[PDB]
RNA sequence: GGCCGCCGCCACCGGGGUGGUCCCCGGGCCGGACGAUCCGGCGCGCCCCGAGUGGGGCGCGGGGUUCAAUUCCCCGCGGCGGCCGCCA
RNA sequence: GGCCGCCGCCACCGGGGUGGUCCCCGGGCCGGACUUCAGAUCCGGCGCGCCCCGAGUGGGGCGCGGGGUUCAAUUCCCCGCGGCGGCCGCCA
């Protein structure tokens, strides 16, 4: 069906650009997609202020969440922390939708250069620190491993990428658990095991004979799971008797 | 406090531009303000589709709503219908905040000119019809009356506008027994008048009789409906 | 990136049990005796034996307890995860 | 923009009620009743208009937009004037 696309990468690596191109392709593919990012709101404020961020984070997540109920969502954001990427995944987990992390990278070189061409709104010094404190996706959690790693300096086959994503959208997202396909059959197993250990201690057996006692139980148990009705007490005696006449 | 500023005007009249300016000024005035408009989300879609509108509307209102809890909010939208403007007011009504409608005007001429300059993404034909069906703010409801009417063709004193708004933000947003005796006695009198067909002079007395009785009772502290109503009926029968 | 938790380190995969030199359930695969069925088996390393096919022995991160450790204790490696680090 | 509607025209202001000649509740003011002052108390009252009497100061008549159902209209109905709203129309 539809899925959540999480982007991750340092400022200026080309995330927003990426989003719009990827978004157009996906459209041509008859896929309703929307690009959401914290900036949408953050930049709706004439000025920036630390106190705004709480609201911004909350407002952004709400959009993604409500948007993910009906459309493909490409999250255009830094997500330089893994716990952020997690938060975004829990949204897809919540609506049981497939999710794909796309990590865009580029050498600090290209980043500093592009930031200078932007007026250096964000001090080069910051860009440098972020590059260092950035959480390499996949390095800590397997759920964090990137479905793709894109190098914005080289070409990009948006058609191939769109193809791969669509195919993953069709897969089954197993976020938590499943079952595929008793007590008495089990109690006989456990008990016979203890009985065999008792017999082995009372006869001070050697390696050779013990292996027969073990095979003796194996044969015994096989003969029993063939019989329909069985009683713990009864069987356990037939076993002890079998061991005594060994 | 903080208030909800509603913008209204045809596409290209200068709404978004207006918002950014008004927001900057309000900022220097130590006021936390945010600019929100349906376009924010609509344009987050690579292409446009009728079915997106529902989400776009709902998602936008949610933002304005959650934003108006902590910040001033300038709604940058066309809102060419009054029912739309109302729906935004209901938000301010909900949080009991002041609201100010700002109508941006411009001759069809300036609009068509500006639309051409934008690539005419919106066919001129459309701009023309929207102009012909733009609900003139105030024309139907007093609550719709514009706090201001701005002509984007002439200059704009953002400092003056900012001052007026601030001042309006400070204004205040607006948004038994004795009775039962009166009612019943009235009924009793109508009943008595039906069962005896009195004369003009006579009924005038019955009415003055109730008048005097009622006055005598509003003097007594404790009273019981059932009880007094009986004393009245008895007084009626003994006259 | 910091803190902490669960698990694996018995050897086809998954799940589970267990002081027995492993075992049970499901799946897969291989071989032998007879075509389905019956029976046996399954990884890596090292060593011995056989002209060869093949057969057999030893071991399974380090150490402790024990007749015996996959299991129980301490340590080491690894797998997975949780919380938080939040325009940067 | 389309469709539907509410309130006032009882009379200090606002809300409301009720076929009883009006009233109920809150506000404001004026005055009477207990003051040097001030938070308070109970109680009478409060608008508009046309005509007349004060040979002086005040009081008297009647009406409360037009008509109808009525013994009685503030109330119920039709219209007028005055004030206000609801739903919907939705990139456009
Ligand atoms: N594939 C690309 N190759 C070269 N330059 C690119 C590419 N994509 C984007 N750019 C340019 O790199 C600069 C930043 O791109 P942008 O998409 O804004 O990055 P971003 O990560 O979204 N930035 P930010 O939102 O601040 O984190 C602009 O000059 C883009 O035009
Ligand atoms: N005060 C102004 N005087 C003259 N031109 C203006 C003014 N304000 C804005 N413009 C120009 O008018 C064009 C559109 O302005 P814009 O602010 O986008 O209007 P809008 O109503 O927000 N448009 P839309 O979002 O499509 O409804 C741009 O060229 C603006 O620069
Ligand atoms: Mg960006
Ligand atoms: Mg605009």
């Amino acid at each position: 069906h539809h899925m959540l696309i999480i982007l991750t990468g340092l400022p200026g690596v080309g995330k927003s650009t990426f989003s719009k191109n990827l978004a157009k392709i996906l459209s041509k593919n008859n896929i309703d997609v929307i690009v959401l990012g914290s900036d949408l709101i953050r930049e709706s404020f004439p000025v920036w202020k630390e106190k705004y961020e709480e609201f911004i984070k909350k407002s952004t997540y709400r959009l993604i969440d409500s948007a993910l109920k009906n459309y493909w969502v490409i999250v255009d954001d830094t997500n330089y922390y893994n716990s952020m990427r997690r938060d975004l995944i829990n949204i897809a987990k919540k609506y049981n939708k497939n999710y794909a992390i796309i990590y865009l990278k580029a050498s600090l070189d290209v980043l500093i250069r592009r930031n200078i061409e932007r007026g250096e709104k964000i001090p080069n010094e910051v860009i440098k620190k972020m590059y260092e404190k950035f959480d390499e996706p996949g390095k800590k959690y397997k759920w964090d491993e990137p479905f793709l790693i894109i190098d914005t300096t080289k070409d990009i086959d948006f058609n191939e990428i769109a193809k791969k994503l669509i195919e993953k959208s069709k897969e089954i997202p197993k976020f938590y658990v499943l079952e595929e396909n008793n007590n008495i059959s089990d109690k006989i197993d456990k008990e016979t095991r203890k009985i065999v250990s008792e017999y082995i201690k009372s006869k001070k057996l050697d390696k050779d004979k013990i292996k027969e006692v073990v095979e003796l139980r194996k044969e015994f148990l096989k003969k029993i799971k063939k019989m329909e009705e069985v009683d713990a007490d009864r069987v356990l005696k037939e076993f002890k008797d079998l061991l005594n006449s060994y």
